[PDB]
Order: structure tokens, then sequence, then C-alpha cells
């Protein structure tokens, strides 16, 4: 009950920016991490809720994670004047940056290598359908299924179609150039709309290339996604559920088996994974949430996820502390259903599962002393029942593990392994424990308090 | 479909033209009528539009019968006060600081004063996390029963409201017996007085009911989950079949779509493995009840079971009925059950099937009863005797591979498997 | 305790054959099958035994396996007064039929590809060993490890190695027909040092062409058996370890492992085992057996086996009758360690593992009504903890499953399968019962009662 | 080699030759001295002789002494007497048709007419079947350790003969204590009183023994199989070591090599996870004691291992010396356990590691006890303290993969594990 297993992620936008200096604290004390959005964050808006984070996390000792959300690349309607579509009328698509009036442009190709004959066209978020007719070189002909107005700029996604669109997106290449200054404070960098471990690889490059050293978040967004999930989820860092997004591509009856499939695909892989968007959705209006929403959080957080995050419920709703305060306390309440084991791929698994199961067997906690996160990381994914504390002499280690399961990590200077355990003993020693370091090729070492 | 569907008839059931209640009939498993709610002109009218359905598509349907129950029956900051409230255990389980629940728990009164024969608090009636002690069955409960007992041979099931104990529920039977009714008794569970003796209640009733909406009333929203769970695991554990009722679609009373957490919320609910899922108010006063029970039955269509809690094995019949359900499984084969009285079929559904369990009788009563168990698609087959009617149950339903089974209690069991 | 699921079987001999018409009842009473080695057995010796057993079949309907054992093929010291062996002297091997006096004359060239250097060549049964010194064109020089008459038609084997032979032997050939006038008495055709599927497929087409209907029995005899295992026990009906023989191939400590082994590859197989010779040898000439001999044959039919078999224990020894008394008694007493499960191949496989399994859970007896032998096979190979009653009509199938693990076959006529479980139930339907009957293709029936 | 190797010294063994004494002593884990048989000099001689090689050869053995116990001490068809036989309790146990015992139970006598002082029947002493009421310990037992008591200090192992209560243990113990013994105490299971009191007599026993000789004279010969399971199984489950004595290479005492079948028994009886085997008459008195355990070694080497009875966890030591071993057996690794006491590498072996478990030491009769405990192979390790004597067992004993480990009740537990 008092500390929370699946961490708990916000999004940070303007009805967190206009928080008096007071309500932010309470705030971000109950958050794990904090994700900052690229499509509609100004670079100086990513560099002051990032000074205000770790402002918080200097004044009270408490390593948060800083998740940047990229845009990925889009397909929007050309310049045009308003386009009013009837119910019912036959409308028209081109390959066109700009229309004279009398059609749709759109400026890619890819838009019409996507459509066939009676896929289903989405704009206006899914708000106004169109059902493909007729398709022609580099033109297409849809029936409005309903009356709306069309306008430049806007984006356009083809119902359970993926895009083949090169990457990364340039806009994407910008941003993480403009945000670069600050790449230090940066912990993940979430990809959008990625369908191919090559499009993972190049913004790998990309980061890599511009001084990030950032752990790299895969959203599953889409149909294609889904259908390369296996390897998707094998080259990522972390894996994350877009319920939004996802909800765009399948019926909304068929969402929890594709959320299901993703979270057990994740945890067999032993790669961290994340659910986002559509947990607390009515508490953008409301500062208590719906019967429904508490359960889905309830059931989800069950699964074994490492974290949930917040969206528009924090971003731009009117009660984003009801909804911090909300979801930390209904994972106090989650009972955890037996996750998915990960597979064992070396020793060092075999070692870590055995820890965990021998910590459960004696009731104990699990302390780790874990220099670069990675046996820290390890036993995570083993999912142990309570709090792993995690000394660290990075303070960048601890801001990452921050939204992994179970794991309370904790700053701690010290010279070697030997010294670090012994800190972390002395700290968090409460007794039955299970103490741990240890690096491939050297000794792992266990203390073991019954 | 292995979970089971029932819908609540009401005003906005009745006035379904004949082809809309054809669509409405064909979704659902089993209805419920509440008889707080409904007149005994109502309760005959529906029920005849059931059996009139039930007879013209050659399908059973379960017919169930709510209960009122022994149940007690203004500014932001005034003084409220009140009084001899007909029932005195209202001012005997009242005290300061406890909070009075009016309007099903909207409105919240503190009690700031404790008297004799009244209270004052700052703002059917509740006290949160408190049971009243009213001996039952309750008098309109009887009145109820006396007054609908001539249309008792087409009540499949009675469920009782506010049982804490087993003298609570063998009461209401012994009430049924000497009415002449052969109904099974469904038991909410609606209060921490019943959940702090689920053990005992859930081994003592036919059919157990989660009421999410009078339990929500006891506890907090987000302690319910676990306190669900608890029940569902609980009924699972010792072979009762479980429902659970009110707050599913709740959104589509004014919409003809669900939300996405409702959605997920009927899905994880149904993943646990209940027999049965009850709609009340989205169907029986809604504005789209077809709607309702539509997106129900979708939402089951795609299910993916989690292993359920596995019942106990209390004797050599259930050991005999695991094998079977385990054969089956390890077959790919479909289990086919001759049975006058239900019984060997009920003991194979609370093993979890993952497949239709095709259930022969030739007790009309007992088919209906049937319908809303876990997986049980009964038929009603005419037989002379058990032999002939497996024979017949295998040559309408003998798509192979089958494990076809009958056998009472001290009797040889039969098995037939084609592979 | 008062009936056998371990099966037990007696080679007739000289000793068996002067017992006292009263003596063969209590001997015979205390059998499931008896054996006849077509090595020491004249066809008119075969034929006045299974007559005696058929007799005592009829007068106490008990079922009985027939097994004959054939000689297999041999090398033997070709003509030659006797040679008479120093212990360290060195001695010449030829390729020959007949010598001259000076050599040890072997008429086989296979003796001579299978030895090399260093190998041990063993005649007198083991008891003279000689060490091979250098090899030749058709000869070999061996230095002799004792003093020994080396004789004209004596065997000689080669410690752990095969003899490449083509068979069958024409004196089995020559034995199968002699005694083909009495074919349909004869349950089992034992065969001897086969090494290969080849070897087995041509003692089948012979018995067919022969006009026999017996089952297979494969001895393991030979280092080249246990290297062919695998495939030799898929190849066979019953499966032989020939203890006496596999002892000159392998130390009298790597026997146990090899014994194992073979058990194990059979229960793997769904093949019916034995365990043969060298059980209860003291008792050629004592009453009582030895206190390590009971322990053997307690802990061999621990493992599971199907069946044991005594040899010279009966057959020429002083104590034919304390013999078999001590089998039985002994194997009243074993208590049997969870047997190998067999492979599961098919759908009947799975019917027939899962009656097995319910039984056991309902406390019951299995009933069978088998035609041909097939379902009553297939549930012992499952090993059931008690005794199996098998109704057939045809009299065959019941001798037949006389000797594998728990049947208990009795006949009984009957039109069909359902009227001849039906007198099974009369008969046998004590409670509870599990009582079946089944064809591939048909419809399987179970009655239960619990 | 995982099960261990005891040989009883005697006549045989005093006789052989400086090299060949090497030869022998090399081939076995422990040694036995039966003081029915040894004088005080035949007993100081032989220990002499053991930590003489043990000191040249850097061998810990263990020596186990075997205690006499409290016994009491012709022609076909003869009417045989007996009479105060110095001992009452026999004439109490004594009845009609009960078997009296003589010469090993070569001669049976069945009990015609019991008297009073005296019996008569028709053709050591024991009745088959029958435990005799004598006070422990013996009088020649205190006898015996009082006389042996100067040598105590290389007394690792005392044996104790026909108990069949936790009294008859803890009085041997006590007299031990007081004596100033500090070693295990053996217990023989000899009678069927022992083998009906089995439960709570491994229990209060240091080590277990099935004393195949002795209880072989109270079951029939086809029933000590099925007894010898029971007992190895109860001391299993109990977490106990376990030694199967007498009766294993009989056929040696005359012959070099033993019968086949001897060589069966032996396997199937290492197999079954014991902890030791002893030799006692093929060794002592035999014609060929090396021939005997060159043997006995030989049979062992052969062997594989059938899973066997898993101890209970009664603790939480408990549960992580199990771990400990799941562990190293899934990571291919040796055990490496530095100890004071032999506390925690009794309980690691217990849980039956399939490989050698190599155990440093401080304490050179911890060493010696431990040498016929399954799978140990103590090392004498001077060391400070415990960091520093796993790091000198590391140094010497580290091949990769290792789990190496210390750690006393209520103490921090250290593994070092190198993959």
């Amino acid at each position: 009950r008092a500390r929370n297993l699946t961490k708990r992620v916000a999004t940070l936008g303007p009805s967190t920016d206009v928080l008096r200096p007071d309500e932010l604290i309470k705030f971000l004390d109950l958050v794990d991490g904090v994700r900052i959005n690229l499509a509609h964050a100004s670079p100086n808006e990513v560099k002051f809720r990032i000074e205000a984070v770790r402002s918080y996390e200097k004044a009270k000792n408490r390593p948060l994670a800083v998740i940047v959300d990229l845009k990925g690349p889009s397909i929007r309607v050309g310049s045009t004047s308003p386009i009013n579509v009837q119910e019912g009328e036959v409308v028209k698509f081109k390959l066109s940056d700009k229309s004279d009036g009398t059609y749709i442009p759109v400026p890619n190709k890819a838009f019409f290598s996507a459509v066939e004959q009676n896929d289903v066209i989405l704009m206006l978020d899914g708000r106004l359908r169109l059902k493909v007719t007729n398709t022609g070189s580099d033109w297409i002909e849809a029936v409005a299924e309903s009356s709306g107005v069309i306008t430049g700029g806007k984006a356009i996604v083809v119902e359970g179609k993926d895009y083949d669109i090169s990457t990364p997106a340039e806009e994407d290449v910008e941003a993480l150039k403009a945000i670069s200054p600050i790449r230090d404070n940066i912990d993940y960098v979430a990809i959008s709309l990625a369908k191919s471990c090559k499009d993972v690889d190049s913004v790998r490059s990309l980061l890599t290339e511009l001084g990030f050293q950032s752990q790299v978040a895969v959203k599953i967004e889409t149909k294609g996604a889904v259908n390369n999930l296996e390897e998707l989820v094998q080259c990522s860092d972390y894996v994350v559920v877009a319920r939004g997004d996802l909800g765009l591509h399948y019926g909304l009856d068929a969402l929890p088996i594709v959320q299901r499939r993703i979270v057990h695909t994740s945890l067999k892989y032993g790669k961290p994974i994340a659910v986002a968007t559509q947990l607390l959705d009515s508490m953008q209006s409301s500062p208590i949430p719906t019967r429904a929403e508490i359960n889905d959080v309830f059931t989800t957080a069950s699964m074994g996820v490492d974290s949930l995050w917040l969206t528009n419920e924090t971003a731009s709703g009117k009660y984003p502390l009801a909804a911090v305060s909300w979801l930390s306390r209904i994972l106090m309440n989650v009972e955890y259903q037996i996750p998915q084991s990960p597979l064992l791929q070396n020793s060092r698994d075999r070692f870590a599962k055995g820890l965990v199961e021998l910590a459960q067997d004696l009731g104990a906690n699990i302390l780790v002393f874990s220099m670069s996160g990675t046996l820290a990381r390890r036993i995570a994914k083993f999912r142990p029942r309570g709090v792993v504390y995690v000394g660290t002499p990075n303070v960048r280690v601890a801001r990452s593990l921050s939204i992994v399961w179970a794991l309370e990590p904790l700053y701690i200077p010290a010279e070697n392994y030997e010294e670090g355990l012994e800190k972390l003993i002395s700290l968090k020693g409460t007794t039955p424990f299970v103490a741990t370091y240890g690096i491939r090729g050297g000794v792992h070492s266990v203390k073991v308090k019954l």
C-alpha cells in the first residue's frame, strides 16, 4: 500500500504551468516521472518545465524521469480554404500541396499508396470518416459518413493502414537539436509510428550523433506495429501501449486483446512496459473519475506493467492534481496477478530470477548496488513483489530507474561495489533482506539477513 | 459464447415493437424483473412475452425475479432530523460520525447528534459500512412472492437482497418451498456484513451475485475492485455460479455506444470467468436497450479468459467431472451432457470448460435454469431413459470430437468418446 | 499383495520334465508364462512341453504365454582334436573349418573382421580369455590369460564386439519350420543377437511365411544392440534385457546402468519389457536365494518391468519349484517406483492415459473388453497400479496378454463389444470400477461406478 | 564420489603391510571399530594407524565406534532348556510359539513350554519380532566408553545398538557429555520396536544406520527391502544423514570379486541417495579387505542417482540452503562452504547436491565428522574470521562456476557467485 510498484507518469502542459509553487510540489510528490510532448512544446517551454522538475528533484531528493515524446511523421491536408463536406458527398483527394478549392490536397504519395477501395479515411481525430469508393493514379474518391469542415494542416489517418514514410521525421530531427543543449537532463525519448527495427535504430544513431544518453521508448500505435511486435519489442529500451492512437486502427471492443498481447510480449522479452492515454480521461472535466475508469486502471496495473502515463488528464485538463492523486490512490489498492515470466537467455538471468524467488520465499526486501542500472533492471523484470532499493553513484541512472517496476533509486556516492552495498545495507537494511551487486565477468555478491 | 448475458426488463423494453423485441431477446440468455418496481401485471406481461419468444425461437431463457429485501425506507450544510423513518433498527444502528446515505449515496449526511427516536446530520436509506438488524424474510418480500405465486412455475431464480447469514438465505428457501416455488436462490453480496461472512454465505447459495451498485455504498470507489475479486474467487473456489450485476454499461442509458473504460471493465470482468453479467438500468429504463445488449454481447465475443480459480474437489463426482473436462480439452472435444436435474451439467461447468457444453434435458424448467450457467447450451430433449437421451443428444450435436456423458449419484456413469 | 502386476516367466527343461503330475501343477500355478529354449530343445521336447502347458491351462482355466527362444547365429571352433592352452601361451586362430592341430580353426570371416589388437576373445562361456596381440589376413594371435582346453564346436565371443553375420540364422530357419506344425500354440518368438530393424523384419517375414501369429520379442544382448537401442526398441513387440549375455560385453559394475537404460527406453516407447537370466541364480543349488538376489529381484521389479524370466533356475536346477515360489513371494512385496511415462503419439494414447489416471484418482479397477489386445496393451503401458481385467473372445489374445504388466486376461465369448463389456462388468464389477472398450475410428465407451 | 565409504577394521586390516594399508585407507572416507570385539589396545593401535595415515595424506577420516548395546547374552528336534541366561528380561519377553534365535539366526527354536525362570523349545540371543525391556545405557557400554575415554578426542561417531526410544538415545548422549566426548550419535535401526517408532527415533538421531544383519532377524528375507526403503525415505525426509550397513559385499569374505546380485544391491542402495555404505565382516575379518573396498568404490563410480526424497523445510535457513543447491544446479556450479561447526555444510548436503561440495574449516574434528556426509569434501583451512576463510577456500577450490557461502543462525549470510 505505502510505496507503489507500478510507476506513475504525468504529462506537463498549460494546466501544470499555472500551478502555484505549492500546488506543484503536491503534484510532483505523486509522480515518478514526467512526460513532455514535443508536438505541443516550445523549446523554452521544454527548458522551463525540465528546470522546475530538476529543481523539485534537488529540494525533495527524489530522482524523477524526464520523458520527451516525439511528434513523428504525419500526413496533413495541404493549403486550401476550409472545405465544407456534406454527409453522403463524394469527396475527392489529389496528390497536391495546394488545391484550387475543388478537392482536398494531400501532399504525400504514401497516402495514395496506402489507400484501397473500402478503406476508411479519418480526419478531425476520427470524427469525420470517409468511405473510399474509387482510386486512381494520384487521386481518391470517398463518401463522407457525416458533415464536417476540412481545414489545411489537419492530420489524415487511414483506419487500419500504416504509411510507408522514411524516418526519422524531419520535424523530429529539428526538435531533437533544438533541445540538444539540455540533453543531459533527458532520460527517455519516445518514438512515434515506428514499425521496424530500422526505424528505431535511426533514432538511436541520431540521438548518439547529438550527444544524448537516453533510453529509447517505442510506442505501439498501429496495426503495422502490432504485426511486427516480436521484433519491435526486442529492439526497444521501453515499450508503450499508446491507447488513443491504437484505438483508431482497431474496433473499441478489439483493443483489450491488443493491449494484453503487447504487455505479454514485453514481459516475455524483459522490456519495461507502459500503458499511456485514456486512463482517467473523464477527469479533464471532473475531480473524480468514473467507476469504469477505476476498474480500468486497477486491471491494467494488475497485469504487471512498469508504469501508467497520464496525458490530457494532466496536460490540459481542469484537475491535474486530482488526476495524479486518484492514479496513486488506485495503485495503492492493486493486487497483482502473476505476470508473464521473462525468457531466461543467460546465466545472469538465472541468477536474478533465483534471487527474486529467494527474497519471495524469505519475505525479504531486495537491495541492489548498480553502477549503470543493469542488475537493477534484470531484477525488476522478474517482478519482485516488494520495493527494490537501488543504490547508484550516477544521478542519471537513478532518474532512469524511477519509472521501472518496484525500483526505488537512491543516489549513493561510493568508490566500489562493496562500499556501495554496505552504505545501502546501512541505510535500507531492515530484516529480512537480500542485498546484491554484480557485473558480467565479475564476482556476484549476495548478503542475506533472514 | 461462454459468459451468459442477463438483461433487466422495464419501461424501455415494454415499449419495444415486435421486431425490436425479437432482436433484444436474441441477445440475452436470461431476464431479470425487479419486484421493487414492477406491478404484478407488469410481471405477468413480461414473463408472458419472454415465454412466448422462447416457444417461437425454441430457446430456453432464465427468468430471474429480484426481491426488494429488508431495507429501511435539503441544503448543503443544513442540520437535518429523522423520526419514527418507520423502522426502529435504523436508530439502533446509527451513531455519531457515521454517514447516512440517501438517493443511492448521492447526498451524504455526517451524523452530529444521536438521540433516541431521532438523529441529526450535516449535509431507501443506508448507513455507510453498517448492516441493519432486521429479521427476515421481510413482510413485503412475503407479499411480493405471494402475489406472483400463480406464475411461480415460470420463475427460475429468486434473487435475495441484503442477506448476511445462512439463516437469511434458509428462511427465503423455506418460504419459497411453502409457496410451491422450485426456484434457485441467488444471493446478492451487497454489504460489509455479507463480505465479512463471505465464506459461509457463498457455501449456502445456489448462485452468487456481486451487486456493484449497492456494495459501492459501503466501500470506497478505489476499494471495490479488490472486493469483487474476492467474491468471484470465493464462488469459483466453492463451485457456485457467479454473476456481476449493475454499473457495467452505465453511460449507455444516454448513449448508444459505451465508453472505452466500460468496454475494458466488461472485458476484464468476463475474463475472470464469471458465469453471467447482468445489465440493470441500461436496459430497464435507459434510452438504448437494444444497443446495450448488442454491445455487451459483442464485447464478450472478443474475450480471452484468464485461467480461473479452480474449485475444491470435495468428492469423487467432482474428480470425475474435472477429469472429463481435462480429457475433452486434451482431445479438442466438445462435451455433451444428458441430465434430468442439471446436476452433472453444473458440476462440469464449474471446472470452466473452454467450449460450449450441450446439455440435453426432458425438463424444460431445467433447461431454463441452465441457460445462465457458464458454457451450457441446454436443449429440450424428450427421452424415455438416460441411454436414449444421450443417443439423441449425440445424434443432434455429435460433431466430432466429442465427450458425451450422463450419470447420477451412486449410479453407473456412462461416457461415449469419439476422437 | 494377492495378485501380481509383474509377470512371472519360467524356462522349461529337464528339471521340469521330471516333475510329478502334482509338482507340475504347483509350479505352473506360480507362473504367467513359460519359455522354451530352441538351443536345448528337441522338436518333440517342445511339442510335449507345450502340450503339458495347454493341458494345465484347460484344467485350471489359466491362459499362459508360450515363448520360444531362438538360438541365433554363433561362431564356433571348427573341427580339431582338443587343444590344450597354457597360461601365457601365444595362441593362433586361422580362418578354417578344420585344423592340422597347430592352430584354432574359426570357420567364419566375420570373426576376423570384428577383431582388433587388444581385444579380448572369450571362450568357455567367458572362463578362457585371450588377449589379441597381432592380426593378419585371415589370422589372429592372442595370449591366454589362463590355462584351458579348446574343443571343436565351442562358441567364441569377442568382448564388446558384434559379429556382422547375415540373418535370420540358417539354424533358426530350420528350428522354426521343424516346430511349424504347432505354430498356433506359440505366443512369442524371442530373437537372439539382432542389432538392426532389418534383422527383426527378416524374422517377421519368415514367421509370416510359415503361418505364425506370434509377437516378436527382441533380446538386447550386445554392445551393438545397446548403441542402436532407440530404433531396435521401436521395431520390437517386446523387449528383453538378457543379463547373462550382456554381462560378456560390459564390466559387471557397468551392467546396472545398461539395464536401466534399456528399461527406461522401452517404457518411454510403450513396449513391454522383460529382464531375463541371473535373477535367482544361487537357487540352482539352494532352495533359498541369497539376500542380494532378493534385493536384485525386488529393485528390478520396482522399475516397472512387465515380466521377469527365470532360466537355468528352473530349466536345469535342483529346485525349480522353490525358484518360482520365491520369485512370486518377492513380487508380492514390491512397491513400485513411479515408472517412466510413455510418449503420447496419438488421441488413443491420451484417452488411455486419462482413463488410467482417472481410475487412480477414484481408487478404481480397470476392466477392458478387447478383441485383439490393442486397448488392453495401451492401458498397461501407462502402468495402472492395480490389476486390469481384460475380457477377450480370442484365446490366443488372452495368452499373449498373460505376460503384459497388470493384465488379467479372461476368455469371454461375446457377439460385440457392448455385450462383452457387460459380461465382464457382471463378472468383475466390484466398486469402484472404470470399464472400457474402443477401436480406432469407433465410439470408445466408458462405464464408471464410483 | 558422493556416496561415502566406511570400512570396519579388524584382524584382516591389522595384518596389512604398510603399502597395502595405504591402498586400503585411500579407498574409504571413514572407519568403524566394533567395541564388542576389539580390546582397548586394538582400539588404540587402529585409531593411531588411521590418524597417522590422515596426517601423511592430508585427508580427514571419520572414526566410528560401535557399541555392543543392551543385548541378552544341539540336535535337530531336541527339547532344549534355558535358565537363570543371566538376564530376567529374557523370560519376561518369551512366550509360547515365539522363535528364539541363536548364532546370528542360523538355528531356530520354537518355544513349546513357558515356565518361570525357564523355557523349552524345539530346534547373543534374540527373540524374533520382540524387543527386550532392558534399561539403558547398558553396564558394559558404560564400561567400554569409560575405557576408551582417554582417546575420546579422536572419536567422531558413537553408534548405538538396539535403541527403540528417544530416551535410549538421550541417555547415551548424557553419558558421552559426562565423559567429555564431542561425538555425533549414530542410531542403528535394528528391531521391530525401532521400526514401529521410526518417526520419533529418526528425529532425535544425529545419523541413522540401517543395520541389515540385525534387522533381518526380525523380518522375513523378502520383507526387508521395503523396511530399508521406509528407513531411508524417513531419514531423508527429516534431513538426517543415513547409512546402510552390513551384508553389502558378503561373498567377498572368501572371494576377491563380488556376485552380480551384490553389485546390483550396492548400486540400487547407493542410487536411493544414502550418505554412506558401511562394510563390516568383508573387511574386518574377511580374506580380501582391499578387494572389498576397491569393489565398493568402483561400483559407486558407476552410480546414477534417482531423485531422492526431499527434506521438509522447517525454517528459512532450510529455504536458504535449498535455494543455493537449486541455484548451483541451474548454473552448473560447484558449492563451496566455509564453516566452523559444519552446520551449513550438513544443511546443504541434505538437499542432495549432485556435485562435490568443498567445505573449508579450521576445526580438524569438524572436517573428520563431515567426511561421511553426502557429497562433502572437507579441507582443514585455518582462518581468523569467516570472510578470510571463504576467501581462502575460493582461492583453493574456486574453479568456475562456483557458489561459495558462509553464514550462521541469526547472522548475515554471504554468498559469492562466479558464473
